[PDB]
């Protein structure tokens, strides 16, 4: 049974009970746990250990919580049981697609393969489930004005997520982006993500403007609330909760929930549940496992506990593309045009008919050394000119065993030694069955 969280639908810049057709407005935390690995996983996934999410909730049910944000799942796990138990409490989860050693690189961006299954891995692992309310595909991949060429690789994975979830069974849970609040891009990122034929669904911001007992005027908030009036999605504070002064007083609370604010946003979740020796938490886990409340608690509880955000309803609401930003040397240079999707069966036919093949610093190395004897344009990606090599979408290693294929053809001398010293080099044997 999922009766107590019927899913949410997007109508224009608002979020909708489907049933109810009441405005949903998110009052959320994010939810993960950190390690400080070859048989497990960089990440720990909550969600697949029910141990874990059945100490937890009850503490969620006591802060007032409807949201979760999750950053990584494992998707070879099961996640009914603890998305089960989340559904009897009302809550639903905001998911990023991506983990930390598979994202859109933001220092050497690419649109590839290899992200792209994680991607699909996380939709058909995660679906199912009435209570997912949006899939984040990225986070703060341009974080400044030196790395805006990364947005396009994201807007990429933007549409090729929605499609993937339009052509599968599922239904269309929609696929948003959580940006940073980098005074020199964050105007551009927001118009970015809503200009020319893809758009995000929705758009969350990591929001830490407001510090201790500021006000609505004096943290920045209100003029945030003017610059985002009338943006076409729905938008909420993807993160919240500054810690300079302590105990947060989460009094931000109040104005984001409050008339002036409630109009233009859809909530948002503070970060986070768990204290990892970053003073950012609500609750500590001790030694034995269980769970000590923090000074921060008892304060966001009351805050979540007060807020009662006067929405509208479906019915009442509902009674030409966006011009992309200009590109600007050093200030804005993402392209309108986007890389094409990643084509897995195209990629896959370089591991059957390659003579030269390498298994998964040596790229850095490889690269430079393979690209200074073949072209290698045929690999490369440019966000910025909007210029993508037909086997850009490749994976990386694949990506390198085309080059060095190429370096073994021009050579010629058709005696299976593959012109690349290293034991991760092999010759196919499948390149010599008569794509
Ligand atoms: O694409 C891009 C990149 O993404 C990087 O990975 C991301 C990774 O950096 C991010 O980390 C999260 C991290 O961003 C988030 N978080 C929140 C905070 C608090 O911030 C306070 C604060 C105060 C003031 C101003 C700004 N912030 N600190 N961390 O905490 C989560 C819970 O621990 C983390 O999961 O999770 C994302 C979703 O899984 C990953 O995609 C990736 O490693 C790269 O190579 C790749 O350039």
């Amino acid at each position: 049974s999922f009766e107590k969280t019927p899913a949410i639908k997007i109508v224009g810049n608002k979020f909708f009970d489907s049933e109810s057709g009441e405005q949903f407005f998110i009052k959320g935390i994010a939810y993960q746990l950190q390690r400080s690995g070859a048989f497990e996983t960089s990440y720990i996934d909550a969600l697949a250990d029910p141990k874990i999410c059945l100490r937890d909730i009850p503490f969620l049910k006591m802060l007032g919580v409807n949201t979760l944000r999750v950053y990584a799942i494992d998707p070879t796990k099961s996640h009914d049981i603890c998305m089960e138990a989340l559904s009897a409490e009302g809550m639903y989860v905001l998911l990023d697609l991506s983990e930390p050693d598979i994202s859109i690189n933001r220092e050497n961006p690419s649109w590839d393969v290899h992200i792209f299954e994680r991607y699909k891995s996380v939709i058909d692992a995660m679906s199912s489930f009435p209570n997912l309310l949006g899939y984040f595909a990225g986070n703060e991949v341009t974080n400044d004005h030196t790395n805006t060429f990364a947005s396009p690789f994201v807007k990429a994975a933007i549409r090729d997520a929605k499609e993937y979830i339009s052509h599968s069974n599922h239904r269309k849970i929609p696929v948003g982006y959580s940006t940073n609040d980098d005074a020199m891009t964050r105007d551009n990122l927001a118009r970015y993500f809503v200009c020319g034929d893809v758009k995000a669904d929705f758009y969350g911001i990591n929001m830490y403007e407001w510090c201790g007992y500021s006000t609505y005027g004096t943290s920045g908030y209100r003029e945030r609330t003017k610059e985002f009036e009338g943006y076409p999605i729905p938008v909420f504070f993807s993160e919240f909760g500054c810690n300079l002064v302590r105990p947060r007083p989460f009094t931000e609370v109040s104005a984001l929930y409050g008339n002036k604010m409630s109009s233009v946003w859809s909530g948002g979740l503070a970060y986070m549940y768990f204290e990892e020796e970053n003073e950012y938490g609500v609750v500590k886990i001790n030694d034995n496992d269980g769970v000590d409340i923090l000074p921060d608690f008892k304060n966001l509880k009351k805050e979540f506990a007060k807020a009662d955000p006067k929405g509208i309803t479906e019915e009442e609401y509902l009674t030409e593309s966006v011009e992309c930003p200009h590109i600007a040397v050093g200030v804005w240079e993402a392209n309108e045009k986007l890389p094409e999707t990643p084509d897995r069966s195209k990629c896959a036919c370089l591991d059957e008919i390659l003579p030269c093949e390498i298994v998964p610093g040596k790229y850095e190395e490889y690269f430079s050394y393979l690209c200074s004897k073949v072209d290698c344009s045929d690999i490369l990606a440019n966000g910025k000119t909007g210029e993508y090599g037909e086997f850009s979408d490749c994976s990386v290693e694949q990506k390198l065993s085309l080059q060095l294929s190429k370096l073994y053809c021009k050579i010629g001398a058709n005696d299976r030694h593959c012109p690349l010293n290293d034991k991760n080099v092999y010759f196919n044997l499948e390149s010599l069955q008569p794509c």
